[PDB]
């Protein structure tokens, strides 16, 4: 293989220059399923790669795994194989009371609560999305009548203390993150996830285009018994949006 | 006056909720002249305010002064007066060799090389522009046929060592900023200016919309004798763009 | 003109090597008025420059605008024109209960809550005043019987959250600055202003002499209806002191 | 399931309180095969868990994924399931010229070049291994006659720029990490990997025991063509060591 | 003398390569007294050096003074004279309720709340002890039946605010250290002392072996009238342990 | 004793409120010999205290030890005993080529290269000397005809890598401090020593007066064989200056 981890040789890619990069292989398969001729290319550790075709152009779909470090390997190796545009879709807990479960969020830029972004640019650099990608995602969302919010996302290297969860083995949060959630809420941050600050920073600092969209599965500000059926629909909607945005970027 | 520095009452604004915020009064008057029924409201220190009408709605134009600190007083006091949308227009030196004098930059987010942004959000929070405002500026640029780049800007608390200039009384640059220019170049940063990291961060973190456009009057990467008429024309082009974008945000 | 912003050509200066640098042009005119042959030299953006003569030697007076960034341009360009000594006068809110309105404060060194100082020296370097300048200011204050306090000042890039004001559009202060005021009070800081950390650091790090004096117009620790007449007298007193100190430095 | 990601109930663990946590499932299965009555419990995303018996006690083996973020979810959720001892086994590139391929490293503590460790303890807290676990790994290494080094490891959120690799799409490394490798070399750091600063810090700071051993598959300081069989044998040796050490901690 | 401060010429040392480095000369004399042929070599400022012999090999004992700076001079100059292994013994206040007065603590690594460690390695590097030294100290403690705890220690440049003591001239603690003690307790830190972060970091970063042991004289978590007699016994026990560990390292 | 380390009761001080704080006891005795009725009060560890009379008022002279940590214990415990004014005298290596051996430095404020100052005030707070004390030291210097420089000093937690010395066991300096000396040189820093950033910050932030003077015994910028008699004479000159300044502060 032409790269170290993903097990992909460049002609495998058939000249593709856009990849969709969700977190896990299950969703890779769902996204491939909305395009033509889906074929599984490789599966090695957390990286599962499919190829498909969209309006006659090849598109790659490749799982990142959880967190910026594995995200950074996937984006780096796809770039080594010629990918220049990256779009992430995920699911997310919102932290604003006006955002509802089933809404869609388009991330303009992220609060860098990760470690990998710093390996690309010092903290003062913005983890900002590419304007074309963001545009395609906002337009795509409107093409299926999604309720959309466009704004900042907080991107944490942890699922638990970095998102100020206390339902843990220790039940406490280190001082730097204690009270962080309410600061991010006051500053209008939409939601937490775990990979965007790494994704956006490494692309924006290296001449790659990236954008990021997510469906809301939980609203942290209001207790509510999760509805598995709403979640599955929300996921399906966010997948269509990412594909439709790719269509507009090809 | 209803505010501490601006010498403005809310009554003066006649219900305006959008401000164009250039740096200097000469530019204030130039922007207002493009619009209908422009009148000077006040001038105290570096803050000069005019009111004008655009498609029949009142709009404020108010100078920030140089740098994040006076910017931060203008923005806060206009917000206190009911402004919720802020558009900055500037003129700038580009640091990328593909960007020419006369091109227009629209800033998606800024490298925080200032101090005042930290008084609003820790450094990990992105200095990012509002999506609607960036969309309107990009559309306005296209509508006059401008050659446009959309991207990251470095926003410095100094004109000289923070922009890595050596043509100074000291002729040197402190260690932290020595070599910085080449780093930002490698990371695709378009240009330097001195107020956007303050404006964008304090707006993004307080639920105010902001965008920023600039005309290129210099290219730091190419020696060339400045053309005083080219610069005037580029200023004209940027001013028209910012008025057109405001038209789309009213 | 010999410099980029101030619009000054060096022979304009007539060999001067000392400048007084207050914030705004109104006060430039007041300070020029206490010396011989005052003549206005230039006015461009927030920088208004006069020249006058004191015991037969030329002195420049030049407004800085609000905040370290514009302060840094003025000091830099005056230095390029041969100024080697800089004295600032301003007005200030004190934060200690033993300091009264109408007292005068002489700043030995400043807490660096600004951004521009870092473009001259890393944060560990002290924003300290020059000993001769400080001496001339303390002696000058005593020559008109002023009640004087000599000590540390906190120098903020913002007027509002950085000075822990809550009477704002957001009515909140970011976590790093929330509770900061009471820390500075406990540590004996006299007052807040907005330019000294930039002024003192850039001069002390570049072989220039600077000093800083201010009249107290407000005491933050005790509510009190401002008396416009006390303020005007205090200002006039602080202007005489700065001039008289310059006399001792020439 | 009793946890959010792992798909495990406490019942599944049959009272296990020690986990071996390698990076990938292939290694999970290889570790479990060394022990008695191994059975697969669950596989979701990058987390694959088997149970097995060692000297008649249940032991869990569960993959972390690449990087501190997914590591941090595995460790937290196993802790929630009653795991109190964690042993990591990895394979690694050494950066010291006295360390050969096939040698074993046991890590006393790690250089924190990751983000997730900060979500547990500020950077001044040591990423240090539990003494009993390090003792058991050193004893286990000696018991198979391994050539062992005991020392500090650098733990990076990236495989590429944080390990100072230039064979990349950008071919460059941000200023902070340029030259870093030589610094760590001078300071005696044995090797790079990507999860130990997270694992050790979050265990050391929450009263969980952790240790870490790795087999050397590369020496970055010596060009040499990789031998695919040497690497397999080194992986075998490291796996045996980690099982033997677990034997001593049960 | 061969060095700048300690007043020692290398042949004085008779080929020794291990030094015990307690804080003060009184204890130097106590430690020398447990070995053969103790002879005082020098006394200059806080550095008092004796030589003695242990199983026929020369050992040096040299006081460090209080705090990392003087500790850093002593270790540096002994290293210039050929010492390669350093063992510190001291006395300490514990901050955990399960540790009793008269227990012994062996430090695996330290929280860096000092300044000197940074002059050897950036903060992310662990202030970790050498594994052999730590082993010899744990084994030595067990050889006299000591109640031992092995773990992390917090190493402060101050005795008072850095250890969160309020019984002071100011009776307050600066914000960064206010509430620090309870964070360190939650994270399982055993005790405070003042030299280990400097000692461990400078040795671990420069190929020197160091270890650190201490007897508990106070337990901060429970008020208790100090018993001078328990303290003296505890000291005598900790001295025997350090000597006995040296025996195992020679 | 009324304090924990110094072995002093308040009674011992006979109402003294000024201390001269040199580094070592030999200098303690030398200072006291200049004054009337000097008597040794106590000696424990690096702290040796004498009392003496100056113009009929009791004055304390007490050694700090090397470095901010032991300095910080001396200053705190003398403050507890009623000392409110502290004057340090040292001997130092200059780093500017205009400063000669035998010159006297008076420090207006210090570059904080230590750890203990942070335990009193964050790094943005200036390590600045009290104006009265600096005035008295400058006056005392002039009164004996000393060649004096008044300015910034760099205060390091180490004698070796923090002063950028390479004549060491490692012969190297960590990245952060490599090149630092030249930076401080460019920024006009006069000299290095090891206690002033601690002393000045902790005094300035707690309402205690402090000043600092030093005699130059080396010029790092000029190779020259040290003259043992020149150094003794320079020490004499500095001691006389500090006693004269104390005379003016009583
Ligand atoms: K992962
Ligand atoms: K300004
Ligand atoms: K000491």
């Amino acid at each position: 293989s032409d790269v170290f981890h993903l097990g992909l040789t460049k002609n495998d890619l058939q000249g593709a220059t856009l990849a969709i990069v969700p977190g896990g292989p299950d969703r890779v398969e769902k996204i491939a399923a909305l395009m033509d001729k889906p074929v599984k290319l490789a599966s090695h550790r957390e990286f599962t790669t499919w190829r498909a075709e969209l309006d006659g152009k090849p598109v790659i779909v490749c799982s990142t795994g959880i967190g910026g470090p594995s995200t950074s390997i996937a984006v780096e190796e796809l770039a080594q194989l010629g990918i220049r545009t990256f779009l992430r879709i995920g699911t997310t807990g919102a932290i604003q009371p006006h955002i509802n479960v089933g809404d869609v969020l388009v991330t303009t830029a992220s609060v860098r609560l990760d470690g990998a972004s710093l390996h690309f640019a010092p903290l003062e650099f913005p983890a900002v999305a590419d304007f074309e990608c963001t545009t395609a995602l906002v337009e795509a969302a409107k093409s299926i009548g999604a309720t959309t919010h466009v704004g900042v996302t907080a991107s944490s290297d942890t699922f638990y203390p970095g998102q100020e969860r206390y339902d843990t083995y220790s039940g406490r949060v280190v001082r730097h993150f204690k009270g962080s959630m309410e600061e991010w809420q006051a500053m209008g941050v939409m939601n937490y996830e775990m990979e965007s600050a790494t994704l956006l920073t490494m692309c924006a600092s290296q001449g790659l285009r990236a954008g990021m969209v997510a469906g809301v599965i939980v609203n942290r500000t209001q207790q509510e018994i999760p509805n598995a059926e709403t979640m599955k629909q929300t996921e399906s909607h966010a997948v269509k949006i990412v594909v439709e945005a790719a269509r507009r970027l090809l």
